[PDB]
């Protein structure tokens, strides 16, 4: 009877939506739709044999009102920063939202670095080293991932939920 809330963010078109969408539903579309509004999706998994409700919140990477949707990050348990590994500008962008998270979440938020579109190798513009190299200079975690092919977006979500259980079962 955990209910972690968590949130995805990074720049316009970088997968977020597709990442939940696979992890929520068991499928990838092509199609890219912008995100409207702010929503989430229900999955409830098992860690310790404890069930821990995830609420998953997707927005926009829209830079319109970006001002005004950093109020969004006081809420979240956990964080997912997601980049494009075949658009070096969405990773040079990831600096200026950890920077965000630190101004406006909860000190102790969980976060992670996705690298989507792992899928697409023959267009990567950001090594996998360099995304390994950035999270290690904020001390977090990393992994590339994948929602067509379904790589690594069961194990970004498990990852960050027993990370989330582990500091709150310390109390
Ligand atoms: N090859 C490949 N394409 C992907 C992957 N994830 C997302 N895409 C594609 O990239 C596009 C953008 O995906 P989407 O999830 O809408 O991005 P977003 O980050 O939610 N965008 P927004 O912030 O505007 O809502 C879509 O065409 C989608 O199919 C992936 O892992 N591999
Ligand atoms: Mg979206």
């Amino acid at each position: 009877d955990y209910l972690f809330k968590l949130l995805l963010i990074g720049d316009s078109g970088v997968g977020k939506t597709c990442v939940l969408f696979r992890f929520s539903e068991d499928a990838f579309n092509s199609t890219f739709i912008s995100t409207i509004g702010i929503d989430f999706k229900i999955r409830t998994i098992e860690l310790d044999g404890k069930r821990i409700k995830l609420q998953i919140w997707d927005t926009a990477g829209q830079e319109r009102f970006r001002t005004i949707t950093t109020a969004y990050y006081r809420g979240a348990m956990g964080i997912m920063l997601v980049y494009d590994i075949t658009n070096e500008k969405s990773f040079d962008n990831i600096r200026n939202w950890i920077r965000n998270i630190e101004e406006h979440a909860s000190a102790d938020v969980e976060k992670m670095i996705l690298g989507n579109k792992c899928d697409v190798n023959d267009k990567r513009q950001v090594s996998k080293e360099r995304g390994e190299k950035l999270a290690l200079d904020y001390g977090i975690k990393f992994m590339e991932t994948s929602a067509k092919a379904n790589i690594n977006v069961e194990n970004a979500f498990f990852t960050l939920a027993r990370d989330i259980k582990a500091k709150m079962d310390k109390k």
